[PDB]
């Protein structure tokens, strides 16, 4: 299934993504496996932790 943004992040460098809590950000896609999975922001881009987001379910 699809997952939604649920809580916050902070800025790091240039790869991380800073968004807001139960903010609007699914994942995309992933790094080929269930570490970490790439997400998109309607401020930019970046990279977002599973642990960062949960499922719709």
């Amino acid at each position: 299934s699809l997952f939604v943004a649920l809580y916050d992040f902070v800025a790091s460098g240039d790869n991380t993504l800073s968004i807001t809590k139960g903010e609007k950000l699914r994942v995309l896609g992933y790094n080929h496996n269930g570490e970490w999975c790439e997400a998109q922001t309607k401020n930019g881009q970046g990279w977002v932790p599973s642990n960062y987001i949960t499922p719709v379910s």
